[PDB]
């Protein structure tokens, strides 16, 4: 098992190019964070590329799309961004950008050419983890996952992710998704159902992905009663599921049950033995159990993730 880092190409997702003189204010009264933006050129032109977390919420305050955000070089009149968002959601979030563009001088298109990866350490530890992107040169965009060092770097490339990384293979999607359910980082509609997830309870403050400390957005007075109003008592929790399971698997919405039988959340959403629940954040820690058809129980383990505060 030679390659120190692991290569996916997420199908997934996709990328918008948001442009124009006003695409940060555009952008910022729609986005549930401050946008990234690098220190200017200094004493020569370096690539100085961040990435940041947000939501797009509905005015319900519930989350709409998860995206990942990264700041363009313009170094002009003109702002500009890529939006990584879930591939199929990518019209509905261009008509939700164009409600809110009268009157703004912004532009919005596919980029479908710039394809999104991930690039995940094969081993935790990652020695040399540190100089992989210096390692990796100017040819490949390799950026941090804003939202936890636990999800690695992302590449945006047109060419193949192994070709730029030093000590890369292609890897399997499958294991990308199941990193992603054992360290609970939602990702997607799948995860984060439009109009249904809420943001806090999806763990956005914990994720880099929410600012109580900016100007209006939509859906911000809901956010922000949330989160003055006293510790969250729901959240998403990795789940790992004991026992052989059913052929189709278990159902989203599915109740997770106590010993005694109490209510204490819901399923969310999986890939084989590993998923996320919706769950009191009190509680996690007695036996579990899902309820089969006969009512035959499957029993499941939900966990703290350990990148937390």
């Amino acid at each position: 098992a030679g390659a120190a880092w692991a290569c996916f190409r997420l199908d997934g997702r996709t990328l918008l190019r948001v442009r124009g003189p006003d695409a940060a204010p555009f952008l910022l009264g729609l986005l549930t964070n401050e946008l990234p933006l690098p220190s200017p050129a200094a004493a020569g032109a370096p690539p100085a590329a961040r990435a940041g977390y947000a939501h797009f919420l509905n005015v319900q305050g519930r989350t709409l799309y998860d995206v990942i955000l990264y700041g363009l070089q313009e170094h002009s009149e003109v702002s500009g961004f890529l939006l990584e968002c879930d591939s199929s959601v990518q019209g509905a979030l261009q008509k939700h950008l164009a409600l809110y563009r009268i009157r703004r001088k912004v532009t919005v298109e596919p980029h479908p050419e710039l394809r999104v990866w991930a690039v995940l350490p094969s081993s935790p530890e990652a020695c040399g983890a540190a100089s992989l992107q210096e390692r990796a040169g100017a040819a490949a965009i390799l950026i941090r996952d804003p939202r936890t060092a636990r999800m690695g770097w992302r590449l945006l490339t047109q060419d193949e992710g192994p070709a730029l990384v030093p000590g890369g293979r292609l890897g399997d999607l499958w294991d990308y998704h199941q990193h992603r359910y054992l360290q609970g980082v939602p990702e997607g509609v799948r995860d984060l159902p439009p109009g249904v997830a809420l943001p806090l309870e999806s763990n956005l403050a914990f994720m880099n992905g929410v600012s109580f400390t900016k100007g209006c957005y939509i859906g911000q007075e809901l956010t922000a009663r949330t989160h003055h109003m006293g510790v969250i008592r729901k959240r998403l929790f990795p789940v790992r599921f004991l026992d052989p399971l059913p052929t189709s698997g278990i159902t989203p919405g599915a109740t997770v049950l106590t010993a005694s039988g109490q209510t204490v959340g819901k399923f969310r959403a999986g890939q084989g033995n590993v998923g996320l629940a919706l769950l009191w954040s009190e509680k996690i820690k007695g036996p579990l159990h899902i309820r089969a058809s006969e009512g035959a129980q499957v029993a499941l383990a939900a966990s703290v993730p350990d990148w937390w505060p």
